């Protein structure tokens, strides 16, 4: 990973002056063998390691210069066309190569090239972008869409309509991390790198980023940039401090409990077969 | 019917050792007829009677066993590949069909199989799920969703990006119901069996749940669970007993009047010509 | 483009007895020329002129008609199929016009005949309806929608799952606009004719319309119909009379600074390569 990290690190730094013309084959090659252990999940982007979410900026670069060392080609849909230059993941899939990976995948929803799916999830119409990486037995629903390096832990379900931030633009330092068994409920946004750790229940239509404070109603403590593991959070309102007006918050209202896991539970009937 | 009721109840018990190879001819004619039925409108999850939604259990059994008696199957995209099994509704139609069956399906809108579509609808890039019921006149926008075994009413407007909720994950006890006339306004949801009555008019951005306060500000009345017939809903909040915050809900604001009608009607110029 | 206002406004008052199968040939050629013009950005919807955005109504006179005078064809998907009367704006596309014509497709991104796009965009996957015109350096996020004849400015960011209103159901009086450099977060939706003027950042979850009060927490103003420039928006509520309840409102809590500029800026090296 040194003989990649090397000729990567290189790069970047030229990023502005390189294109898919002037590009050196060394530098092709390595991006390229970057991208194809990213799609593996044999690499990813961003890690727990000592119980600490590490981002590996090496591997953000990779991605980012795909986009300078590419040139774009026309994509033949059905009914139209696209012109992109970043390849279909599924494109060169067989049956065998799809019971082999072990995951059920609804048109039309689609994945580019370098996210990793793991075994036994279920993606519903939507879209993973690159470097993303999807855990074991989660679902993606309806129009859902998990951004560029993402991570997505396993049993997780991501509702319709929701957003998980990208890094590419905006431009973002960290991705956003979704630990294991989180339900992150339907038309809400996660993005600039916050934490929703895990076995946390994220209601409808809740918006979070760092300036969104998440308010514990309990302790009185508000929080920036991450989820504490196992909450309820809805949305809300803090009033101004003339009480003239109030502005939008995410309030912990409890921890999960029986009655919440009612009604977020994941259907195992759903997922692959023996 | 109980031809076929009976089959269907039957397996449902045994639903986790079933599984594509295991299972009976019997079984999967049945299941197989039922799905058909659903597709045809013939029959329907969920049904008025004496001014009552009725929720015919049996039917949700089927959809849900379709998902153990059936295989997947690699689905050529264009550009991509899939790998599902349940069926595209429309696949095997011909200009005859279509003219035939009188409804407007623009690209990339996409219907599973079993699912009801009524003539003079106009379903822009959109999901129709399994088992759901769409009825006359209605038009789904741009990335909405129609959750699998909801019902929708005659000359309904769902806005885009709105999603209705299903019942296959997170598990659910009755579908989503939004009564004829009705219009939901933009980025708004409605799950977990609520109901929304006859000509209501939901606003922009309101999330509607069983555990969402549904407000009248004129009466004091706090609703959960349904939408009275004619109301016009929009996102509000309700504070704490201390008045230290206030958490989201939703707020009955008014009745439908002209000034409302002005901003929600439907265009039916865009519908079925002759 | 008087030869062509003029039949085209002859038609639109007899716009309920026209069909595809009595109408006569000279208004189908012209219908079909103006779609022709909006689509190659020769003519647009709306206009700014003297400071002012004007709405060339006969301009949407004609969009409206185009679905009175053409017929459905079946479209054919590749796993399904659809019924529709408005072309795929690049079904007709070769890698020349792409290269020639400079913006990024990324599937399966879909836009309409008649939609004007401009050099140096990049479309992820998301759908634009006729009428529309997306100027310079913009880029639609994922699963965002542009409106029929909505106006987009040069180099503006639509975050995910933004919906900018269109004019064509509900029928609209005018066209929404988003000026040139405004950032729209991510499941925001602007509507109803609102002008968001240049340079202004718009938060996640913000739903802009005639009746949405934009309050202006230093000045105390509210504004309803526009965000003026270099605004930074997020969702708030205010509190009724009696202070039982509060409603959802938008507020403007700070002019753009670097500290904003950080969060949303548009990434180059996305963009065209020479
Ligand atoms: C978070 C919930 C699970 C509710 O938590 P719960 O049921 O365990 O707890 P409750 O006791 O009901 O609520 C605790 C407090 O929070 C408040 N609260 C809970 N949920 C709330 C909500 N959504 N809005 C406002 N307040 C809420 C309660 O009013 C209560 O108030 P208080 O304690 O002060 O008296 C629920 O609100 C929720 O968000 N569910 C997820 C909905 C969802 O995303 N469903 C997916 C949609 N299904 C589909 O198939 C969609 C398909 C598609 O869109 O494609
Ligand atoms: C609900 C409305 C129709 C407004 O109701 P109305 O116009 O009949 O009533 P009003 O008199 O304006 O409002 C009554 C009260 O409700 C409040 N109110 C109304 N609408 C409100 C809103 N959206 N937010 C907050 N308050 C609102 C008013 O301020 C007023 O306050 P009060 O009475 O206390 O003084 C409107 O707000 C709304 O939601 N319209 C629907 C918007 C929508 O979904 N449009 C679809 C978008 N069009 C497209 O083409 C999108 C395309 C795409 O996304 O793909
Ligand atoms: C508007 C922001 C940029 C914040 O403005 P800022 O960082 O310049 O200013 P701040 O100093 O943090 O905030 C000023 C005031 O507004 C409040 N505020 C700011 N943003 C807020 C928010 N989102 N919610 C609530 N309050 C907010 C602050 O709390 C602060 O309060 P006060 O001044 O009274 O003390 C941010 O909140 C925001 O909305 N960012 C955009 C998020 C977004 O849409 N990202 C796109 C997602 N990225 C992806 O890749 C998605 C991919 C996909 O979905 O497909
Ligand atoms: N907000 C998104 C934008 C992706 C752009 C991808 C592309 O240009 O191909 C993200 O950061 O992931
Ligand atoms: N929340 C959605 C999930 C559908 C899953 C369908 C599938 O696995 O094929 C619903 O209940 O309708
Ligand atoms: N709310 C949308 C509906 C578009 C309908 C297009 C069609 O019928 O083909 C708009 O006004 O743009």
């Amino acid at each position: 990973m040194q003989q990649l990290q090397n000729v990567i690190e290189s790069a970047f730094e030229r990023r502005a002056d390189i294109t898919p013309a002037n590009v050196d084959t060394v530098t092709r090659e390595a991006v390229n063998q970057v991208i194809g252990l990213l799609d593996s999940g044999a690499l990813r982007v961003a890690e727990k390691i000592d119980g600490q979410w590490v981002t590996h900026q090496w591997l953000k670069k990779a991605v980012l210069l795909s986009f300078r060392i590419n040139d774009n080609k026309v994509m033949d849909g059905a009914e139209t066309r696209y012109y992109d230059k970043v390849p279909m993941k599924f494109a060169d899939y067989d049956e065998a190569r799809f019971q082999k990976e072990g995951f059920r995948v609804v048109p039309p929803a689609t994945v580019r090239q370098g996210a990793f799916i793991a075994r036994n999830t279920v993606l519903m119409p939507s879209y993973v972008n690159i470097g993303a990486y999807v855990d074991e037995g989660t679902m993606v629903d309806t129009w859902a869409t998990v951004g560029s390096c993402a991570q997505i832990g396993k049993n997780v379900h991501l509702s319709g309509g929701v957003g998980i931030g990208g890094v590419l633009e905006p431009l973002q330092a960290n991705p956003t991390i979704i630990e294991d068994n989180c339900f992150i409920g339907a038309r809400s946004e996660v993005v600039e790198g916050v934490i929703v750790e895990e076995g946390s229940v994220i209601s409808m239509g809740v918006y979070l980023g760092q300036s969104t404070r998440i308010y514990d109603r309990e302790t009185g403590e508000i929080h920036y940039g991450r989820v504490p593991a196992g909450s309820v959070v809805v949305s809300g309102n803090l009033p101004s401090k003339d009480g003239s007006y109030s502005l939008y918050c995410a309030v912990i209202v409890k921890k999960v409990d029986a009655k919440t896991r009612g009604k977020v539970g994941i259907n195992e009937l759903l997922r692959t077969i023996d």
